[PDB]
């Protein structure tokens, strides 16, 4: 079979070529997401540029997913990467509850292989996890809260305001 | 007639030096829109200086055709300069939609030289609209499209506030 | 419609979506190949970084055209990104012959959207693809060529030895 | 009517508009000037650097009218802008003999506002005018009066070679 | 036939190869003209060096199309290269005639070839004229253009005279 | 007849002008082979950069030559200058062979011309062409017998082996 695998069971190479599909998919969420704030007709720089950051660092995590499947002498098997759920985002408040909903499907997702690597007592597995992904996760999840809870506080009666000047006080653009 | 002069047809000279007249006029009525926005009862510092810095961009594009004019041995030929269309110009809404009118007007005359380049085989003109107009144009007008959905998200029913955020938060000064 | 949208027909917009799938997937596919060659029983370093540089590269094409569809005022669509169309790539040759195909189908996608653009009189969208696009993919393809060339030199009837040859003196590393 | 407005006439005001006009009619008639040197049939850069130098300056000399003109209360009013007195301009000597006509119309202006300013007892516009325009003015009529010389010294029996040496060795290139 | 060739036509190829000759020519007519005003009995050092730069530049133009039709698959051929028209130049005014008259007959082939990428539908080959040739030839006629006319202006009754100082006072030596 | 010739016979006179053409020829014949292992079917980069160095070194030969002939007093003579003998140059053996038989013909000439200054009792002549082309030609020569070597060492069995390992670790790249 493999000169190198060693204490790497066929359930984790597999689940982590499906965390890979998961990762890849939430990336292009995301690069949808940054297009459609960079529309004439929704335009807020701040949103685009965060949206966009998040595709890149998406993408790595798929990158590492892969060298580290590789590193254990499992087989990289890619999928068809369906598209995002929707076309057009709607508001800033929208797009960042859909971002929430969607790192807590890849949370889960990180979660769920750590419990099957603890199972089958990958200890390698579990760590990767935890060192890499784990934490940047609930960091991640924690600033999109802050966020929203940001959005909702300016919402108010005047929402275009507020749409604007969260883009431009607290987004980087 | 010419001891330059090569492929360069009466009727794409002509139709620099009207060109030329389309963007002279177009500098005029920036310089016209940025004195607007510096009157004391105005007074958007950043909108005076967005409309003063397109005036100096409209001048060097019509300097610009009148290099090549020369360069093809071409004869510029200058055309009274009309009036800006407006003595006033509203509000910074009023003047972004006039602005976006203004260069929508610009890309069209810019379209139909190419076209015209084209139907006389005359590659320097197309090369020259292309690399140093056709894109400039089409940048300049997202940003004014951009620009445009800001300033209306903020309209709203506070609209004086609404103006000065966009002058103060999204435009340089 | 859109504000700032001029000379840009629904054909060029759809074309446009259609390319940026097709550079999307040439990224999948370049993952795919880098990842082959990292593998334990692959290993070929040099190979795994050509591949791996092309999919970032094939990745930003498709990011420059989304920003140019915005910048135009049309509307980025995104379908299903096709899964590559192997798991295991061969060897070096094998690869760099896939790689080529690929290549030639994305020069193709390119001169149809050229002659498209042309025929719609969209001198803009000729423009963007001549002046990022269709010399940057002859370059890759003359490169691929080349490769292809001393590879085959390199068979002869050793072909491991070749193939690590090819992989330490040609390919960076 | 103003907020800030003192002092300052309808007179002074309306003259200040009339002068701006001047101002940029002139710097549209050293732009014909520069552009007519640049001809490959007249090519003499010096004569057009002179030329295109004054185009930039009469234009400088009109923007700090305006902003004088806010600066005190009134309205910039903006009128159709005088194509040049010609279209081909001669030799050095006819241009410069043109020039320094035009310039001693725009002094006149300039010390008829003065002389208006001075009845209605308004010191701020006097001042204006000594302290930006009169110096300069006196100091480019001298200049063109020393080149006039050494032109007409140049003339002789051998027209064309004293055009090239003045142009060679007196204006910068 | 060929691993890379793709959208090259047979016609181009052939066209492309008769270029370079064309340019090699060009620059063997300018290595001729740059030693006959190296003669001790012509003794015009800036004029020497003004047709030697050129026959570097026009070998550099012949390297640029070879180069491309390696990129595009095609096959350099190469033919007799005539000698020069002439043996010896005349004076400066003979020679200048006699360069604008070589490069309009390259621009004219440059526009023959540039139709015929047109025709043809190709659209690399109409980029890489109008990016690397086109707007450097327009450049360099307006330039002989603008000699032509000084040296002309200099001719008066004292040819001698005018031609030492075109050569000390215009070009660089 | 001239002013500064002394010394420079008529047959000397005739000869430079011969070796001048040799020496282009040899460049041509460079430029040729350099375009050939530039090929996407040849690819052999180092073979490519030293035939692309050899056709500049010869033009500069042929320049010195043109710079003394005018120093001397004599005149510069140029002739029609034949193609290349092939147009496909085989293998880099064959190549290089093809190299060394060249220059041993530019050589021959050298020492040729060498004879007749000093039956001519030229020794300006003899010191220029002991000075500037034999040491240079023989350090070429012995650097292409070197290499001539080697690459007869490399073919053994395994002719594209032995090809592309000279050109990765003898040829620069
Ligand atoms: C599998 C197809 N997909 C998902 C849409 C890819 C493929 C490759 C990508 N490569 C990058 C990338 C590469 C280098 C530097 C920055 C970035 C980046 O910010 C985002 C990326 O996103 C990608 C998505
Ligand atoms: C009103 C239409 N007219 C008169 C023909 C203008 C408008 C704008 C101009 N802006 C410049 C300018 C702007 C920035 C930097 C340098 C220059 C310059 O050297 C000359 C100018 O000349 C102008 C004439
Ligand atoms: C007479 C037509 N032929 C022979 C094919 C020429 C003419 C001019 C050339 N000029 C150069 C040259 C010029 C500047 C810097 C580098 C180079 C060079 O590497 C090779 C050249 O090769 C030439 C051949
Ligand atoms: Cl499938
Ligand atoms: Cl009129
Ligand atoms: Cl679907
Ligand atoms: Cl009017
Ligand atoms: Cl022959
Ligand atoms: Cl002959």
């Amino acid at each position: 079979s493999s000169q190198i695998r060693q204490n790497y069971s066929t359930e984790v190479e597999a689940a982590v070529n499906r965390l890979v599909n998961l990762y890849l998919r939430a990336s292009y969420t995301y690069l949808s997401l940054g297009f459609y704030f960079d529309r004439d007709d929704v335009a807020l720089e701040g949103v685009c540029h965060f949206f966009r950051f998040l595709a890149f660092f998406k993408f790595f995590g798929a990158f590492r997913l892969l060298k580290m499947q590789n590193q254990r002498g499992g087989r990289a098997l890619f999928q068809d990467l369906q598209k995002p759920s929707q076309d057009e985002w709607g508001t800033t408040l929208d797009a960042m509850k859909a971002a929430i909903v969607l790192e807590k499907s890849l949370n889960q997702a990180l979660l769920d292989l750590h419990a099957l690597g603890s199972a089958q007592a990958d200890p390698h597995l579990c760590d990767f996890l935890e060192s890499h992904f784990l934490d940047e996760e609930v960091k991640l999840i924690k600033k999109m809260g802050d966020h929203l809870t940001n959005i909702q506080r300016l919402v108010g009666s005047q929402a275009g305001l507020g749409e604007y000047l969260f883009e431009r006080l607290t987004l980087k653009h």
